[PDB]
């Protein structure tokens, strides 16, 4: 959805006084036909007939003038009411996949001006906007909660499943069993799990206003995730790989690319034919998921780690004065390190 | 109103079809906004959308038709339904001084092509019609009945107060005692009588088959008070005159030139400039009116009857022998007009 699309949607979100007055309009099935214009002037060739107001806007101006037939006209930021009961008089032969008089004016208008175009029949409780050769239909916020409620709770179902594939995985990579199953499996439901947080996106966009607790939950449910998903991407990607690289992989599998087992694997760095065999391959974290997260230790600084120890599993036998003998790594750091993985080995293994 | 404009009212009057699905519409508060068009095919730019029909015409089905937002486009003798539900596009740019988007549309539409279109409100009982740049506003019966009813008692109390002038200026005539104040009296309210049937015309019309009674009231009340005007006007002119220049000096009166008492004095030859001198100018009349109205004389014929004796006064003092000594006239016209005049001086006078 273009982004000078999701100005102008702005402008009739929840929250706004412009909504407020839509909100009502619809409440007392009136119709609405409003043209945002920044020079009345210059639309004397479209706009017929009705009063010249120029006037402050209001909610209760809007609503009030709504009662009378025909359209009204308003200043592009919605400050200004310089039209009401007019005519809109669009050219007929611009094309327009419309229905009924007001829809129709509606399209060819926002075509032929470049400018928005609000429409609400009597009957319906949707708003739709007209912008060039866009239209969108904003809906009410009920109808919106319902589904942005629905997408949570269906979140809290994923990451539930995220979160016993993720301790189950931890046990593993602490033991040094891990299969590239086991790793494909884990980013598979992390990848599924912020593929519907893209997805409900627009809605809660649309929310508005109201749809602020809606961020809120969804921002507790899907913290760390992201982050999660990366170092686990560096720490068993067949060969060294960079964060932003890493980052890259986790976009592309967000969006474009479906995380299916073998293509994850594959783009891992793993050539793997059959998802069977997954569970054949057997790998080893690097380290950084563990070093970053639990021992506190900047990436930039993990790697030294990783470039002399190789592996979580060598990090784990390693001493404080083995430890020590790494660059940026001092009693501080060293005992951190050494500290946090003993007692994650022995609180969960 | 031209008579270009007559026909296509017609097309809506009382007794058509059409009309009775336009008082339907109107019962129903449905709106209704018809295009009559013989060829669709060659104004397919001005008609958009809709269902394409193409069936036989039936006040049912415009009715039910109608239920639908947009126009319906009907051939011009109304004997098929070619669309429904389209929107119908004008040029922008014709002018009208119509309200609304319905109006304005039928208006613009019909002048941009010079054919019939009909626009009903649902809020209005009031059916209104454009043809070329003519607009006609039809009304219910009710109205027109009112109306027309009121004009009936009005022309009766006229119709009235002329038999009264007429029988005191019956006995006038034959005792040879009238002024110009009689005659003048007499002409003024024979004229202002049948002005009031011209101004009530145009509603008889539109009234259509609901109408018929009015008809005939009008013919029964008006009967032969044209004639009788004009047999005055050639008894009373100053000077000879022929039963084409009267029913001229008649039509004069009852539309261009107003009835006024110096006016028609004027008109009849008389030169007067106060209503007072009037009654002090004896005249004497002609003897056309009697002869044959009474003596059932063909005016050609009394033509000659005048020529010989100039007055009804000279010709009520003839017998029949010397009646007899005009062309035209034997024993049977003789007896005719000697007998009538003095059966009527004897019961009269
Ligand atoms: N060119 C055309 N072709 C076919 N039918 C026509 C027509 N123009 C008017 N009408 C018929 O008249 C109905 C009501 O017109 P109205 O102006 O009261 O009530 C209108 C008007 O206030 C508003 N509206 C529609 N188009 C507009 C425009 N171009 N400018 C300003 N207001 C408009 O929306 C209301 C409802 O529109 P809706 O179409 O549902 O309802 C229409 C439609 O069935």
């Amino acid at each position: 959805v273009p982004q000078e699309l999701i100005e102008k949607i702005k402008l009739i979100s929840p929250g706004t006084e412009l909504r407020k007055a839509l909100d009502d309009i619809i409440n007392a099935n009136f119709g609405a036909l409003i043209f945002l214009v920044d020079d009345p002037k210059k639309y004397e060739d479209v706009i017929q007939g009705g009063f010249w107001l120029d006037t402050d806007f209001s909610a209760e101006k809007l609503y009030e003038l709504s009662k009378m037939d025909g359209a009204i006209v308003l200043s592009e930021d919605i400050t200004k009411i310089y039209y009401a009961n007019v005519h809109l008089v669009p050219d007929p032969t611009i094309p327009t996949g419309e229905t009924g008089t007001r829809h129709r004016t509606a399209e060819r208008l926002a075509k032929q001006t470049g400018k928005v175009v609000i429409a609400v029949s009597r009957r319906r409780n949707i708003i739709s906007l007209y912008y060039k050769n866009y239209k969108y239909v904003v809906n009410q916020v009920d109808f919106l909660i319902s589904k942005v409620t629905q997408a949570i709770s269906t979140l809290e179902k994923y990451k539930d499943n995220f979160n016993k594939l993720l301790s189950e995985l931890e046990v593993l990579e602490l033991e040094n069993r891990v299969t590239l199953a086991d790793v494909v499996r884990t980013l598979a439901k992390g990848f599924e799990l912020l593929r519907i947080v893209e997805e409900i996106r627009p809605y809660i966009v649309e929310l508005g206003e109201e749809g602020r607790l809606a961020r809120m939950q969804l921002r507790e449910l899907t913290e760390d995730v992201d982050d999660l998903l990366v170092l686990l991407i560096m720490d068993y990607s067949s060969e060294e790989v960079e964060e932003e690289t890493a980052q890259n992989i986790l976009q592309d599998f967000i969006t474009r690319r479906e995380p299916s087992p073998i293509s994850i694997s594959r783009v891992l760095g793993y050539d793997v034919q059959q998802a069977a065999q997954l569970d054949d391959v057997l790998v080893s974290a690097r380290g950084y998921r563990l070093l970053k997260t639990v021992a506190r230790i900047p990436l930039s600084i993990g790697y030294n780690v990783v470039r002399m120890f190789k592996t979580l599993d060598q990090i784990s036998k390693a001493s404080v004065e083995d430890l020590k003998k790494v660059e940026g790594i001092g009693e501080k750091r060293a005992r951190a390190i050494s500290e946090s993985i003993s007692s994650l080995k022995h609180r969960k293994t």
